[PDB]
């Protein structure tokens, strides 16, 4: 009840009452919120209301001061003060961006853009906001109750009437009913249940909504810069294999955090690992939002450090199956390897935040706030996929607006980046570099001569909205005939429901552009399947390609990056 101001600290005993989050306003901030928002509810120890029997004024601009009560215009006593008065809401111990945070829907990037280009307290109060109303959303879809079990991958799904139905993606994981997470596939559907459970007849399945926490932390801690090596023992004897990094790693010991921008296959997860090879005493906590990226970082790990010192931290509500090499659990371990909602409350000589485009301001904090650190280092690619806005359906997101880190890569630049891709023939270095990395990525690998493009628009078919492009997937399989070699392939598309097809018809191993993201692939088959905005997103663009250690295969729908794409043409 007695808290600090979001905006200027200035201890409060307010507290907006409209702010789904109540956050604790100031005296002269109060003020300037309700007059000019729909926001008229303030909080106190008692609540701004008439406390005249039955009344219902609770406008903070429609009430005063009664000697020590409140009351409307129409109870108030002949000795009574306004609440609002003198630019001030009458509290104890007597922003533009505030309001347009504290009153969106969240379904604008602009939205978005504030939420980030604001101060540090409003960028965690829109992240806050933006959570707990992403939250309040899932409640919105309609239940889905098993109407028949086909077998021990297939079933038939009966929907609520009245509310929508989710998006049928892994990215949506239900609660069933507590038997275990589960996610849905496409009247034949795909049910892929965490814990293998006999499907009940009748058993329902609802998503899972969990509360949304309060940020204390900052995005990012305050800058500081030494004058040498801070808290951290670096070797002399340095392997040669981490020679690259040796003037990097000292970077990350002389500032509080360190940015780090590698794009695709320059050397990131070898960075991270190189870098307890160069502190060998100082103990490292590496984390990432996905259980994939953290697993990634554990397969590093397992081929240069001691795996006795190793552990891999898995939360007791286990998801997914995930790194089984390491100790499981022993948060005292030197390294300790674990997702950012599952991070233990403790402290590290670095801390290392991987796969940084695809975490929000919210993963930030929460980072900040389990781990005490005397370095941070943040490692990814603000020109790879950010984490999925559920809410955001009007306009675009750019990359200065992923997370402050982003932000920050982006205005600023890196403070360290990864210049040379090793994994890429260099048909995809070329078209990556001038596309996303103003033309300073650089090709280890030759020309493959193993890099295709195929302009065919098709025909463009959908699954609710997921889309599907039944004729690009007939190119496919026309070319795998021809092309023997590329029958070890992953298909790749921006679509669910292409894959769906394409699984059946060819018989390649599927995989979504956002799903594809950390992970490498001799062959690489991609169908755009369409000409949207999703499609077409240069970052998703730049991800899909960039899968390919020895050739790939574009058939494409937009003219613009068929054209970019410095592929050989196929014709039919
Ligand atoms: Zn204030
Ligand atoms: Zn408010
Ligand atoms: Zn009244």
């Amino acid at each position: 009840a007695v808290g600090a101001c979001v905006l200027c600290n200035s201890q409060t005993s307010l507290r907006c009452g409209a702010c789904i989050r109540r956050p604790f306003l100031c005296c002269k901030c109060c003020y300037d919120h309700v007059i000019s928002t729909s926001h008229k509810l303030v909080l106190s120890v008692n609540p701004y209301v008439c406390n005249a029997p039955g009344c219902d004024v609770t406008d903070v601009t429609q009430l005063y001061l009664g000697g020590m009560s409140y009351y409307c215009k129409s109870h108030k006593p002949p000795i009574s003060f306004p609440l609002c008065a003198n630019g001030q809401v009458f509290g104890l111990y007597k922003v533009t961006d505030f309001n347009a945070i504290a009153t969106c829907d969240w379904t604008n990037a602009g939205d978005y853009i504030l939420a980030n280009t604001c101060t540090e307290r409003l960028k965690l109060f829109a992240a806050e906001t933006l959570k707990a109303t992403e939250e309040t959303f899932k409640l919105s879809y309609g239940i889905a109750t098993v109407r028949e079990v086909l077998s021990d991958r297939e079933l038939h799904l009966s929907w609520e009437v009245g509310k929508p139905r989710p998006p049928l993606n892994r990215n949506y994981v239900f609660t069933g009913y507590q038997i275990g997470e589960y996610t849905f596939e496409k009247d034949a559907v795909v049910y892929r249940g965490t814990t293998t459970y006999k499907l009940n007849v009748g058993d329902y399945f609802v998503l899972t909504s969990h509360t949304v926490m309060p940020l204390s932390a900052p995005t990012l801690v305050p800058q500081e810069h030494y004058v040498r090596i801070t808290g951290l023992y670096p070797t002399l004897n340095i392997s040669d294999e981490f020679s690259s990094n040796v003037a990097n790693y000292q970077k990350v010991g002389m500032q509080k955090y360190s940015t780090l921008q590698g794009p695709p296959g320059t050397g990131k997860s070898h960075f991270a690992i190189g870098l307890a090879l160069y502190y060998p005493s100082a103990r490292i906590v590496y984390t990432a939002c996905s259980h994939a990226a953290v697993d990634a970082l554990c397969e590093k790990a397992l081929k240069y450090l001691p795996i006795d010192k190793c552990s891999r931290i898995i939360p007791a509500r286990a998801r997914v199956e995930c790194f089984d090499k390491f100790k499981v659990n022993s948060t005292l371990e030197q390294y300790v390897f674990c997702t950012v909602n599952a991070l233990p409350e403790t402290t590290a000589d670095i801390v290392v935040f991987d796969e940084i485009s695809m975490a929000t301001n919210y993963d930030l904090s929460v980072v900040n706030a389990r781990l005490r650190a005397k370095h941070y280092v943040y490692i990814g690619d603000p020109a790879q996929l950010p984490a999925p806005r559920t809410l955001l359906t009007k306009g675009t997101l750019e990359p200065e607006y992923f997370n402050s880190v982003c932000r920050l890569m982006k205005t600023i630049g890196p403070d360290m980046f990864l210049g040379t891709c090793r994994r890429c023939p260099a048909e995809i270095v070329d078209t990556v570099s001038a596309l996303v990395y103003d033309n300073k990525l650089k090709a280890h690998k030759d020309k493959s001569a193993q890099c295709f493009k195929m302009f065919y628009k098709g025909v463009i078919t959908h699954d609710v909205s997921s889309a599907i492009n039944r004729p690009q997937i007939g190119v496919v399989r026309e070319f795998l005939t021809r092309n023997p070699a590329w029958r070890k392939a992953v298909f790749i598309s921006p679509y669910n429901s292409q894959n769906a097809v394409a699984s059946k018809i060819l018989g390649l191993p599927t995989q979504t552009v956002d799903s594809s993201q950390g992970s490498e692939y001799d062959y690489v088959i991609f169908t755009q399947t369409t000409e949207t905005a999703h499609s077409c997103n240069v970052n998703r663009f730049n991800v899909a390609i960039t899968r390919a250690k020895v050739g790939i295969l574009c058939i494409m729908s937009d003219r613009d990056l068929y054209d970019k794409l410095q592929f050989t043409s196929l014709e039919i």
